[PDB]
């Protein structure tokens, strides 16, 4: 009921978090560019995530688009997955209002320590990626915007791959990504996830990817992309492979 | 696959459990009739559970059977669920071999503090319950056998119901179940479950049930029933194998 | 300090508590007659605790009075400890001001769910108990007043004893029936660590401290408060302020 | 009374598995440090209480206040008890084959009690500025008994830098700190920890006020462990030239 969702989520977060504990999560987010909301520290009520997982699962069964390309602006890292564009996820009233919820964005703003602005490009507001076959992966890349709340809806067993790897405190130079060079100079943090987890990712300064699936499994995530004040900046690269599969940077 | 699963499991358990921590779990088992293996205290590797889940998913879509009955031997409590009979689950080489694994049965024997014998009735070796609709429930009852390892494969949101309620330290008298009377005299322990959890249940002396679903959802579990040394079957109440058993009532 | 204690305590508590989580503490307080403020639920900043403990250490060395009698109004339960009188602790401006602090009583009122009135008897306003030898205990008893905030300033290891044992939802009678109540009810034992604070519903919770197994230091501070029901007093058993009370033995 | 190796081998067998100990070995090799706390006890609580009582040997309480030259003039401000300790309880457990056998699964190599009889060390820091300054160890292994630990807000934590080496002529202390990160290990009363004392630069943080920090060191040795150089040996001989 939108207003009832926010009123409940407010109580839900007030039952689990305090200003001191959020400040500890803010420290972790700035150190790793990543904070995980697992069974210990939940972010949304289990009934709410179920509702989100069902609305996403329906969008996959109808709108799934296979992608298998290389993105030149990220050192030609692979993008082997199925996607659901943002223009089609925006039809879901639940996912659309929740991604602009004053309660959710305000709570997470305590972790980012800066205003979270739900005003990003229409083709990037929401993204659903669905990896099914072996070698499927979201290759090393950066995000155009500052923040993204990722819903780890369905994750394979950790022995099948699919983990999130991350290198924080970097930046995206599209004219020269230096992806493999950065790995040589920095330690990689591997973040395993379990079905039901959510995590906040600082997408613009954290080089990240998903470990390829070593065997046929199912990896479904929902991405809510948000902006910071620094992102409100012209979009460059012509590398929007999730919307346009034959972008000027998408080589196959 | 095959006998390599016992070696993987023997390592999986050695990495997490010690005789001291198992003895602590054994204390909880006798106190509650219930020990939960959740995200903190896993029991089987994630890949192994996924393989068991996928085998049960297929068994459901292949040989599901709807049950909607009351059981006279358990005070006419409702059984409202779909099931897959033990005869069909035994077609799974993985599930049947894992139900008789010496390392799995051996580890759990430290929690039961007694030998776990994998010799039970052929219509009760395995069982799958599939609750899908509102008011679906596995009503108040006991187990004819002592032990049951329950795989909480798919569990609905906690706000929709489906929790295990239990009353430990009771007994099943099929001529006078005294279920509602036991509730009046004893406290009820409610056990929330999440998808992926397993739990060991002392089914003969723990009055238990699943909280009915408050809305359409999905609740899928697998039952591995084992026997103790204390375990002749009476009651004519084997409703999961025979929907028209003597004790099975209608409406 | 003085008026700085309130601004510091209000800022300290507002960062570690929400009205929703305080409600969860209020449930636990009505259930067990007891709620512990430990490393997971701090109540005062570390500086305020140090100043209170440091002040309490001086009051112990200067004016220690040992008690060792049996109280008839609590079934002849033993009271083997050293104590410091209330009028003595009232001289400390820090303890007296913190005892009436609108921020402290205001926060704790959300746990009791009723008004906490700092109007009690002059001889029972504050209390320090120091047990140093074996077989020392504050025997089974109740409280004449509703609420008491206890400062577990120095607590021995659990293996030495000194834990708080409690039976909530009782009352204090001419006929205490203490061992009978233990037979009919079951006892909650609450272990305490150095620096812990806990709120106790003293009028309805039969409570004691487990006797010391060996020589060990056990130092606490009681800040007794009252509720609306505590506004008529009897017993002739005020042993802490009068060791020659009519109930002592 | 030789009844310790039996009660210890049972105490450890029900609290550790070979795969659990292998995880402790990785932690020991990476940090040079493995702490035995409430989650991973090493001795029964009665045995430690007997050691804490036996050590409380301090009968030999000799204060120290020097600067060791082979460690860049880092301070040594504490009391000591000389290896006086060789009490039959500490001596028997130090050569206990069950204890040295289990701990060898963490070091991944055999540990030998054949060390200089100069063996056991009891540290007793009391006043402020008391510290066991930056240093290494002439021997590989040492099991430290944090018998009594002040609260963390006062100091006493162990700061360690693994994967280093001791050059008595050029200790390179502050320069090593600039190039390596410092691991701070907080300790509580009752914890024990195994320390690779030769390749781990370590120290205790100086106490911020008068407190009580009591420790017992049982220095063992390894096969790769030579000659005693530096003329340091400050815990034994207070006037050993290498002091200050
Ligand atoms: N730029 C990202 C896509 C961002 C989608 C929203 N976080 C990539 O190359 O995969
Ligand atoms: N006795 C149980 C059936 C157990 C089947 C699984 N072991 C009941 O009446 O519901
Ligand atoms: N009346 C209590 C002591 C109360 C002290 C003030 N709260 C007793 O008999 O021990
Ligand atoms: N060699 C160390 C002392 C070790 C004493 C024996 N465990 C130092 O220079 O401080
Ligand atoms: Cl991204
Ligand atoms: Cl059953
Ligand atoms: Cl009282
Ligand atoms: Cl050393
Ligand atoms: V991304
Ligand atoms: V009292
Ligand atoms: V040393």
């Amino acid at each position: 009921n939108v207003e009832q969702i926010d009123e409940n989520l407010a109580k839900f977060l007030a039952e689990r978090y305090t200003p001191e504990s959020v400040a500890q999560l803010a420290d972790r987010f700035h150190r790793f560019g990543f904070v995980k909301f697992d069974a210990a520290n939940r972010l949304v009520p289990d009934e709410l995530q179920t509702a989100v997982r069902e609305e996403c699962d329906l969008l996959i069964e109808q709108h799934k688009e296979r992608r298998n390309l290389l993105l030149s602006t990220t050192g030609n890292t692979p993008r082997r997955m199925s996607v659901v564009k943002s223009e089609e996820i925006e039809k879901s009233e639940l996912i659309s209002t929740l991604s602009r919820s004053e309660v959710l964005l305000g709570f997470l703003a305590g972790i980012t320590r800066e205003e979270i602005i739900p005003e990003v490009s229409s083709d990037e507001r929401y993204l659903i990626t669905h990896q099914e076959f072996k070698s499927d992966t979201h290759g090393w890349h950066w995000g155009d915007y500052s923040f993204a709340l990722i819903w780890a809806l369905r994750m394979p067993p950790i022995e099948h791959g699919g983990m999130l790897q991350a290198v924080p405190h970097t930046h995206w130079d599209k004219s020269n990504p230096r992806i493999n060079q950065t790995l040589c100079e920095r330690e990689i943090n591997t973040h395993g996830l379990e079905s039901g987890d959510l995590y906040l990712l600082r997408t613009d300064t954290t080089l990240h990817r998903t470990v390829p699936l070593s065997e046929d499994s199912t990896r479904t995530i929902l991405v809510m992309t948000w902006a910071a004040k620094r992102d409100l900046k012209d979009l460059v690269g012509n590398d929007r492979w999730w919307e346009n599969p034959e972008a000027e940077a998408a080589r196959a």
